């Protein structure tokens, strides 16, 4: 598929109000250890729509370090557009998301997981910043 599945994006660098980040906020991952990734809106703010991917650090194909488990089925599926990415499964509001990742196999090397984010209209994304939590092995 794509990240060129965006084409209406606005990119937004830094920290931003909205936040992706794991539970229990490991320093580094443990290949085969399931986390639970969760995509937040801070303080009367929210969001209608993302989208979820995992990768390998410096590659920009088949380059996604680990697998995603869905949770909540009434929030997020896998997208049918981009199956190694999750996303939502309605346009209603939320002011947070979370789904399961598991850790790649020893030695994967550093791995970051990004998200996408649409408030009303405008879709927002990023390289580094809050939406953007890189996760090594040692």
């Amino acid at each position: 598929c794509s990240r060129i599945l965006r084409a209406q994006g606005t990119r937004r660098e830094g920290y931003t109000e909205f936040s992706l980040r794991v539970e229990g906020d490991p320093d580094f991952y443990k290949p085969g250890t399931s986390y639970r990734v969760t995509l937040s809106a801070a303080p009367p703010s929210y969001f209608r729509g993302f989208t979820l991917i995992a990768l390998r650090e410096n590659r920009e194909e088949e380059d996604h370090a680990g697998t995603f488990q869905i949770i909540d089925e009434e929030e997020t599926q896998f997208m049918s557009n981009c199956p190694v990415a999750v996303t939502e499964s309605t346009p209603r509001r939320r002011t947070r998301i979370q789904v399961f990742w598991i850790a790649p196999p020893a030695g994967t090397g550093c791995v970051i997981l990004k998200a996408s984010i649409v408030q009303k209209r405008i879709i927002y994304f990023q390289d580094e910043g809050s939406l953007t939590k890189k996760l090594c092995e040692q």
